[PDB]
């Protein structure tokens, strides 16, 4: 089921902390989320498609998240 924070984080391996939403629907911890997105170009952590909600600031020459990640509370 989608959504479910009983799964391991596909980013750290733990039991998810903070959890939250990718693009693809994968839960992870949130600082995982964002981490992982901005030091992989924008790739999902469980299925590496590159995401939409990533964008390239030229300014600093790094990823960010704009749009994608949805915590749950
Ligand atoms: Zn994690």
């Amino acid at each position: 089921p989608l959504g479910s924070v009983s799964e391991a984080c596909p980013v750290c391996e733990k039991t998810v902390q903070n959890p939250c939403v990718l693009e693809t629907g994968y839960v992870a911890c949130y600082p995982c989320a964002i981490s992982y997105l901005v030091n992989n170009e924008g790739h999902c952590p469980v299925t590496n498609k590159k995401l939409l909600g990533c964008t390239y600031n030229k300014h600093t020459n790094k990823w960010e998240v704009v749009t994608g990640i949805r915590k749950l509370i």
